[PDB]
């Protein structure tokens, strides 16, 4: 299992800033065996990343259309991402489920578009504070996972991001991460059988250089989906160190 | 003023295809007197267009975030579009009002982000079949316009696209396009005074080489927002001929 350090810039960096960032990462990047990096950027930054990122650092999108092509003004397809050199894409991020009303079935459809076009979808699931306060975070997140992976093949990454951990500074405990990661792997076995052992399950939500080692060190956590700490190369370099 | 031939590819063309299209257009394009072109593309195609479009052809986006920057996964900002070379952007397209639940107030916010970053917003308005059959197309479209231009400066383009004309083949008559353009201009004078006379008002919805001249020749129509006919260079060249 390759540990995966996925870097979600969200809506940050112009193409000019993406090029400088990737130039800076290039000067400072030393591969860690066992660890893949992926930079998930705004779609118009992908050209800069393809030109300026180091060899083995993958890059990808933050969303993708549910449709193959057509009269969907403002949407960007899996064929387009792929052609730009993307190898992965985030689907069903909490910010899109909330702000853009993406349903589980929409997420499944988006993941299926990714897979039809040679992209690795990173499928996000996770509960809100109210669900967590009820103690129902596992069964709700697994229900959300079944919906979101309906028709989705085994070439997928699952990212558990509790919504109360996103942008709040309230990182999940490593124990809480492993709780969901373990339950997620059980569900993946039901759906995918033996392939489940190879499916990467990430943790995301206020991940930082100082907490990432302990979270990813747990048995069923295979890496991280990183928000704010992805924006500065030194932070990236620290997180990478923690996973070496 | 200048007739504007605004070409909305919607969700079509990979960066490779965009490049090929701009190259073909470069070899075949002969400017028409008083006709400006703008190409409205998927955001990851902008780089291809910047490098390969011929002289005097603007390019721009199909949507823009209501926010400046931050934790909005999958969204693209006005500052990003500007940095990529965009000089304009579609906001409030019917497909986004319908598929992405964009309100008038959201469109107005998007338009303001555009203007704050040196982009010309193209604000779309237009009624559905139901409203048209009640004969209330003018008052409802003008109510939509007021809301979508709330706090928007006079450096704006208004595109009237009746929803029943989009992708259906059912082009408005030139007379019906002028009815809305003339009413829209009356509202623009209330909001913007003398500046209203220079605000470009476009018709869109099933525009073709065969119908574009009679529409664009109307007193208050200053160009077209073109969907399907924008995808093949030969169709662009025929629309251009019709405006010569
Ligand atoms: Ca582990
Ligand atoms: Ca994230
Ligand atoms: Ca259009």
């Amino acid at each position: 299992m390759q540990t995966l350090l996925a870097l979600n810039w969200k809506m940050n960096k112009t193409p000019t800033e993406a090029r400088s960032w990737a130039e800076e990462l290039t000067t400072k990047y030393a591969p860690a065996e066992g660890v893949d990096l992926a930079v998930l950027a705004p779609a118009l930054d992908l050209s800069a990343l393809a030109a300026n990122l180091p060899a083995g650092i993958a890059f990808g999108g933050q969303d993708v259309s549910a449709h193959e092509s057509g009269a969907y003004t403002g949407e960007i397809s899996a064929a387009m991402l792929k052609d730009a050199g993307a190898s992965c894409v985030v689907v069903g991020h909490s910010e899109r489920r909330e702000y853009h009303d993406e349903s589980d079935a929409t997420v499944a459809a988006k993941a299926r578009q990714a897979q039809a076009n040679g992209l690795l979808p990173i499928v996000c699931v996770g509960e809100n504070l109210d669900v967590r306060e009820r103690g129902e975070h596992v069964p709700q997140t697994l229900a959300q996972l079944r919906g979101s992976l309906e028709g989705v093949g085994a070439d997928v990454v699952v990212a558990y991001e509790p919504v109360w951990a996103i942008g709040t500074g309230k990182t999940a405990t490593a124990d809480d991460a492993e709780e969901l990661a373990a339950a997620i792997r059980g569900a993946l076995r039901e759906q995918y059988g033996a392939r489940a052992e190879g499916i990467r399950v990430l943790y995301g939500g206020s991940v930082k250089p100082e907490n990432i080692a302990e979270i990813c060190g747990k048995p069923n956590v295979n890496g991280a989906l990183v928000g704010g700490a992805s924006l500065k190369v030194p932070d990236v370099l620290g997180m990478l160190d923690a996973l070496r």
